[PDB]
């Protein structure tokens, strides 16, 4: 996150932190707890993940120093990749990871609503991007999960900043005209949480951007809204 604050415990009780133990373990991507058996996350975020065997998703973190080899964690059962995903900058950049055990709700933990359909209309003033990735281009994994409030951007506002790609509706963007706030590497796969009437949704999950946090570029998200008939489709299978 650049131009983020520290959050406090609690604070984003549906973040997670997503490890690869190949080659050695690092925190990949950032996550959302959706179910007790669910994370969604970015797909572009398994590239190169030939196994769920080598994932670590850890829930109830604020700082990654909380992480150390006894530290608890939830196995990945199964990888589900939007079967239309090419690249985040094509869209379709979603994934569910399904957990091998079962996430205990609590305050520490606990899940974010998905936008209701009737929701594709309301106008979100109060979005927070979080994250544990970089403060600018060339930079570092934080250690305390970072805050940022962004304004949402039309499509329209959007597809003029990106001359050259396709912004679709299934594609939500966030910033500043002026730049300064924004995701950065290793932020994606997380959310893009709104409160609206005093209820967190989860409007988007953080894909891409040309570079970070710069003046007229706003990220780009997957906007969750298009996707909860694909999220009830695969984590409601009979
Ligand atoms: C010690 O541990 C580490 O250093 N961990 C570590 C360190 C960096 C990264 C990962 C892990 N995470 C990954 O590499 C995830 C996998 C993956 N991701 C991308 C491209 C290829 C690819 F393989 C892409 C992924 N991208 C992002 O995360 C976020 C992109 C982004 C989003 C918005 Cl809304 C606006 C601007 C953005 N940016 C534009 N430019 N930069 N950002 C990424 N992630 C790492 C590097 N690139």
């Amino acid at each position: 996150i650049v131009g983020g604050t520290a959050s406090v415990r609690g604070e984003w009780p549906w973040q997670v932190t997503l490890h690869t133990t190949s080659p050695t373990q690092r925190h990949l991507c950032g996550g959302s707890i959706i179910g007790n058996q669910w994370i969604l996350t970015a797909a572009h975020c398994f590239y190169g993940v030939e196994s769920p065997k080598i994932l670590r998703v850890y829930s109830g973190i604020l700082n990654q120093s909380e992480i150390k080899e006894d530290t608890s964690f939830f196995g990945v059962q199964e990888i589900i990749i939007h079967d239309q995903y090419k690249m985040a900058e094509s869209g379709y950049d979603i994934a569910l990871l399904k957990l091998e055990t079962t996430v205990g709700y609590g305050d520490s933990q606990r899940p974010i609503c998905l936008p209701s359909k009737g929701d594709r209309n309301v106008i979100y003033t109060d979005c927070w991007v979080t994250g544990w990735g970089y403060r600018k281009l060339r930079d570092k994994i934080q250690n305390t999960l970072q805050k940022a409030k962004i304004p949402l951007v039309t499509n329209e506002e959007c597809q003029k900043r990106y001359r050259g790609h396709k912004i679709t509706h299934k594609m939500i963007c966030a910033g500043y005209r002026e730049g300064g706030k924004d995701a950065c590497k290793g932020d994606s796969g997380g959310p893009l949480s709104c409160k609206h009437n005093e209820v967190w949704h989860l409007v988007g999950i953080t894909s891409w951007g040309e570079g970070c946090a710069q003046r007229e570029r706003p990220g780009v998200y997957t906007n969750v809204v298009e996707y909860v008939d694909w999220i009830l489709e695969k984590t409601q299978a009979v």
